[PDB]
């Protein structure tokens, strides 16, 4: 707002990195797991390279530069950062690898060892991430568990910016002509009016909590995307996760408030899960909670968040 944005965009020649394997593939493009080796510095930084499908229009292409723009410019522990971009005919964005994949996946793999302290911390981190975006006047528009990456099980980050939009000083809303959207994560207004606001994200934040508390369950499983709005109006809502006390579920519920301004706010959500964080057991009941807490896996390739700073 006042401060100059000295976020640095580095540009990398495609020969600076190599692609080992592919994690994700989509019409949108392909994202590879690979290594980045800046010349001279000898280090190998594990990264995810997202190679994007050829730009059909200038507009499509222009939005690719927007994504990178926000992503390079955003620094917070809990949001992903662009490491660098590469301007081949099909651009590639280089990002730090999240060695564990997307939380969505993680919870499904270890429900057995997932414990209360973890789930609440995750919430807090996700809420911190999101709050930061609110601070920067950005609307994510795609929060979901799939969209949360796991750096280390103890640490997570918000990941997807394909749909992120930055807001005008005079703007408290974003309106979208069209696209492809994940309905079951959307606030009724967005589905009804393609109106997006930080509060529409909060709704998502909640579907995201539900995902995590039900260890990977699908929102409105069996129900088709078509009527999500119907039932949403009629008052239906995702049920209480078996693990959840009313206190925690009650927060998921407020998120799904129809009135946008009756929904919690990220800064609040932070403090509240932060509070439940200290005495996790009291709020989330997990059975046996007391119980719980590339080419080569390592090759003189210690890197990433560490390379950038002291
Ligand atoms: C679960 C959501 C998802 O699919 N996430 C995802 C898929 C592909 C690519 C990226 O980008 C990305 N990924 C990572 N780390 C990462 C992501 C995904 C995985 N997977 C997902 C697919 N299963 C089959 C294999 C493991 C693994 C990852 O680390 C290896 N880091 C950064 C980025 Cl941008 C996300």
């Amino acid at each position: 707002g006042e401060a100059p944005n000295q976020a640095l965009l580095r540009i990398l020649k495609e020969t600076e990195f190599k692609k080992i394997k592919v994690l994700g593939s989509g019409a949108f493009g392909t994202v590879y797991k690979g290594l980045w080796i800046p010349e001279g510095e000898k280090v190998k930084i594990p990264v995810a390279i997202k190679e994007l499908r050829e730009a059909t229009s200038p507009k499509a292409n222009k939005e690719i530069l927007d994504e990178a723009y926000v992503m390079a410019s955003v620094d917070n522990p809990h949001v992903c950062r662009l490491l660098g971009i590469c301007l081949t005919s099909t651009v590639q964005l280089i990002m730090q690898l999240m060695p564990f994949g997307c939380l969505l996946d993680y919870v499904r793999e270890h429900k057995d060892n997932i414990g209360s302290q973890y789930l609440l911390n995750w919430c807090v981190q996700i809420a911190k991430g999101m709050n930061y975006l609110e601070d920067r006047r950005l609307v994510h528009r795609d929060l979901a568990a799939r969209n949360v990456l796991v750096k280390t099980p103890q640490h997570v980050k918000i990941t997807d910016f394909g749909l992120a939009k930055l807001l005008g000083a005079e703007e408290k809303e974003y309106h979208a002509e069209g696209g492809k959207v994940p309905i079951k994560w959307m606030a009724l207004e967005s589905i009804l009016h393609r109106i997006y606001t930080h509060q529409s994200d909060v709704w998502s934040y909640g579907v995201t909590v539900w995902e995590l508390m039900t260890f990977g369950s699908k929102p409105y499983d069996g129900i088709p995307a078509s009527e999500i709005s119907s039932i949403l109006e009629k008052g239906e809502r995702l049920p209480q996760p078996p693990i959840c006390t009313i206190d925690v579920y009650m927060i998921m519920v407020k998120c799904w408030m129809i009135d946008a301004d009756s929904r919690p706010k990220f800064r609040e959500l932070i403090i509240e899960f932060s509070k439940m964080a200290r005495d996790p057991q009291r709020y989330l009941v997990i059975q046996g909670d007391e119980r719980m807490h590339e080419e080569d896996m390592d090759d003189v390739v210690d890197a990433d968040e560490y390379l950038i700073p002291q």
